[PDB]
């Protein structure tokens, strides 16, 4: 497949906040969420991300949390 999406800014799956680029999905910007859901089983053992950083479109500004 090729029409489809060109490559947004954030997750390419809820397009919320990408903070990974998968390589093998074409540079694919990902999640910690989506991500680790469906790229945590797969032959990830290729698929080498990186710490993507967009132009701050949905960043945050608070520590950790929990729950
Ligand atoms: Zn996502
Ligand atoms: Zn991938």
């Amino acid at each position: 497949g090729s029409s489809g999406s060109s490559g947004l800014p954030w997750c390419c799956i809820c397009n919320e906040d990408a903070t990974l680029r998968c390589a093998g999905c074409d540079g694919d910007l990902y999640c910690a969420r989506c991500f680790r859901e469906g790229h945590d089983n797969f032959d990830l053992k290729e698929h080498q991300t990186s710490p993507y950083h967009p132009r701050r479109p949905c960043q945050e500004h608070s520590g950790p949390s929990s729950g």
